[PDB]
């Protein structure tokens, strides 16, 4: 019946991969933006947040916190977690790599300014030499359109999301990886994702530098 | 039916929670310790580490890397991931909390020394104010012996592992949490876990100052 309700800042942050996944699955959701310290305190004092944190998603009568919990639940419900325990293993392995990399990119903006130069270079080296090669190799090994089981799964969605963030960081990093490029294009033209990528969707922009040091106040 | 094979340093690190999970499920496994930079290099070069890192576990024909992938697979295989999607959600929410706190503790002795006292104080605050209250609350909510579905799940095992690390860090942290102290004892007395906690198991010691020149 009910639309998932997403409690987060009006920003990408740790809720954006859920927006991508729900949108990819064709699921219409509502959002309730935390705009002040008091909004967050009200979620806390109302007992909505198990560990005092957002993201939180109201879905099927649960108040799910922890990004991975929310995502695991959504992906099973909408058949984007593979067909069995072994396909789930490949998906989890792949998406956890994506998450480790995504986490490095997510936190880069709060990086101590004196180590931003070093770290950015490292993230680029890891993208070039560790992550992109690993996914290019998987796609080459089986020659199929999707990462796992020859059908759309959360892994394709989480990877493609990440390809957009890497493109924002440095458009050249994907250039020597043709199969990642083709995957990006295919996934981006699935009706649901195409709609999500179009102006007007719930997809969120990059956090700007002026509007992050303002989201510290909460 | 190969025995699962765990490739990791001869240390706790990021493989310990898998050692606890397998042992708790009564699953006999083997370990191949990385002792040199060359051991790691050979695994990387021979294509067995998808992201050039361990932990890696050989199980059911896969070379599984990423802790969470390894743990999720083992939990499902041995019926410690609950009965349906909604129990998995509760379990996931609990264990992700456990892993966030776990991660902080894991990385503490690698903090630059002039931050190390501040990090510890923040960990203890989170333990007393965030994490222990959350898990005490769940235990009192249903008053049962297990976190979820009135039967042993990975959540019990991951939590009780963490209560052992929290004990090592500060023995007083658990003192105002009687349901947590009771879970530690009960889980620790399950035959499999009891064996694991006894000498001669694959359970690993804390790192010592001198061992960290690894």
């Amino acid at each position: 019946a009910e639309k998932p309700k997403l409690h987060y800042f009006n920003a990408r942050g740790r809720m954006e991969s859920t927006r991508w996944l729900l949108a990819a699955a064709g699921v219409e959701f509502e959002e309730k933006f935390i705009k002040s310290a008091e909004d967050l305190d009200k979620l806390r004092n109302d007992g909505y947040l198990m560990f005092q944190q957002v993201p939180m998603v109201e879905i099927d009568g649960m108040k799910l916190v922890q990004t991975r919990a929310i995502l695991n639940y959504i992906a099973s419900k909408y058949n984007l977690y593979g067909k069995d325990i072994k396909e789930r293993a490949l998906i989890d392995m792949y998406i956890e790599g994506i998450a480790d990399l995504g986490e490095m990119i997510l936190l880069l903006p709060v990086c101590p300014p004196e180590e931003k130069d070093a770290k950015l270079a490292l993230i680029k080296e890891k993208i070039k030499n560790r992550y992109f090669p690993a996914f290019e190799k998987v796609l080459k090994s089986h020659g199929q359109d999707y990462l796992v089981g020859n059908k759309l799964s959360r892994a394709d969605i989480h990877l493609v999301e990440l390809l957009y963030y890497v493109e924002e960081l440095d458009s050249s990093l994907i250039s020597s990886f043709p199969l990642l490029k083709a995957l990006k294009t295919r996934i981006s033209n699935l009706p649901t994702v195409k709609k999500f990528l179009q102006p007007g969707s719930p997809r969120k922009p990059p956090m700007d530098e002026k509007s992050l040091e303002e989201a510290r106040k909460i």
